[PDB]
């Protein structure tokens, strides 16, 4: 979880150069998302979904503080603000995202069909 996007970038890249043909997956945070407090307390907490996308290849971006370097990375990303979920590969692509709460069985389908 970080709220330094630089530093996030340096984690991310490195993840992805180490082992290129597995994404990464990043998640815009905030306090105020209703979205990151369910799927934490219902669904990134289950050990199914922990192995499917490797827990420490997942992401946080704390965006509450509304920096310019979170606006920078939310329009990199194409988004104003939370809630986001993207797959993140090796090559600069991305998913199309989760945009709000969904559960365990539908956040592996996702993930799976995202590569
Ligand atoms: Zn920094
Ligand atoms: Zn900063
Ligand atoms: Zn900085
Ligand atoms: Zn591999
Ligand atoms: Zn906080
Ligand atoms: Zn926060
Ligand atoms: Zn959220
Ligand atoms: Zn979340």
């Amino acid at each position: 979880m970080f709220a330094d996007t630089a530093a996030l970038k340096a984690a991310m890249d490195t993840a992805l150069k180490e082992h290129p043909d597995k994404p990464v997956v990043l998640d815009f945070y905030a306090d105020w998302c209703i979205s990151c407090k369910e799927m934490a307390a219902y669904t990134l907490n289950q050990p199914e979904v922990h192995q499917a996308v490797d827990m420490e290849r997942f992401f946080q971006i704390d965006v509450t503080a509304n920096k310019p370097e979170h606006q920078a990375l939310l329009k990199e990303y194409g988004l104003f603000g939370p809630p986001g979920v993207f797959v993140v590969r090796s090559d600069g692509s991305r998913s199309e995202p989760l945009l709000g709460f969904v559960k365990a069985d539908k956040f592996i389908e996702w993930y799976e069909q995202n590569r």
